[PDB]
């Protein structure tokens, strides 16, 4: 039986999602799996989206400062994980930052920075500790979420792609696929090994933080690993000479000022990589290193504004510089 390579890509969840698969299974089986991948991505846009009126998350937010709302097991589990990372990161990653994000989101659409007072007011409504998750223990008991703080709003944008990537990996596995590369707007999951009959690690590129992105600065070889990168270039606007990027510091309510240009997190679960990449950007290098010691099975790669690159022990030997302006410190 012969190995075939397949790819499919669509615009969905606000970005380009592409899955590449190598498989010796009948083509019709791979096609079936890919059909389901992209159906899942469509259905989940309608669960998780913070910027759509129809979604289950928007309906949940419409009940801030009221009674508990029943949610499916999957959303509950995602929120649990998000609150865990909010606690561990000291609020650097915060899934209850919707009131602030919403102000900045109109800012982007308008090319305008939000009013100082409006932001300070929004920051009174971002206490993730007031998100109460409860699940009864009895057979078939429902899962519920209560937003106890008035006008608090969830925004799962900084963890949602990792959640979906992990869900897609579970689906691929359920379809007896064990070799794939999932790319959801740049959040990568490398499932298994690729083919050359020889089996090889997937080679994932990391962009120059200040480059068009067309070519990678560095490449890392990985198996069964997510690679998620946070940088100021993912989304920003400019007004009066200043760039305002999308990664908000929850202490200031403004885009984070940090000592790294990008951080890339390598983890067994993309959900974890996504949350950590966001926290780490906000935290900066030294505080990140401290946080990451609490997650032994995770690795990281930092690109500094002076083009120095530092990578943790788990992956440093798997990093290759492609753009010689960058230096890998060992
Ligand atoms: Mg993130």
């Amino acid at each position: 039986a012969r190995v075939r390579e397949y790819s499919r890509a669509e615009l969905v969840i606000g970005t380009l999602c592409r899955v590449r698969v190598y498989s010796k299974r009948p083509a019709a089986e791979v096609h079936a799996a890919l059909e389901e991948v992209f159906t899942l991505l469509q259905q989940q846009e309608m669960v998780l989206s913070a910027n759509r009126d129809d979604s289950a998350l928007a309906a949940l937010n419409a009940q801030a400062g009221s009674a508990p709302v029943v949610v499916d097991r999957s959303l509950y589990a995602l929120l649990e994980r998000a609150l865990f990372f909010a606690e561990k990161s000291g609020g650097a990653f915060n899934p209850a930052l919707g009131a602030v994000v919403k102000l900045w989101n109109i800012g982007f659409d308008r090319a305008a920075v939000p009013d100082p007072d409006a932001l300070k007011e929004a920051l009174t409504r971002c206490d993730f500790r007031q998100v109460h998750l409860r699940a009864g223990v009895s057979v078939g008991a429902p899962h519920t979420v209560q937003l106890a703080q008035a006008g608090m709003q969830l925004d799962l944008g900084a963890i949602a792609k990792g959640f979906l990537a992990d869900k897609i990996v579970q689906l691929l596995t359920a379809h007896a696929l064990d070799s794939a590369l999932v790319d959801l707007g740049g959040n990568i999951f490398a499932l298994g090994l690729k083919y050359g009959a020889q089996r090889l690690e997937w080679n994932v590129g990391i962009r120059d933080p200040h480059g068009t992105g067309q070519k990678p600065a560095l490449v890392v070889s990985v198996r069964d690993c997510s690679v998620v990168t946070s940088g100021a270039y993912e989304r920003f606007f400019e007004r009066d000479g200043v760039r305002y990027h999308h990664i908000i510091d929850p202490v200031t309510g403004f885009p984070a000022h940090t000592d790294v240009d990008s951080v890339s997190i390598f983890a067994p679960r993309s959900t974890d990589a996504d949350a950590l990449a966001t926290a780490c950007f906000v935290l900066g290098y030294e505080k990140s290193c401290a946080l990451l010691r609490e997650f032994p099975g995770v690795d990281a790669l930092f690109i500094f504004p002076d083009k120095r690159v530092r990578a943790s022990a788990g992956i440093v030997d798997r990093v290759r510089v492609l753009d010689a302006r960058f230096v890998l410190e060992r």
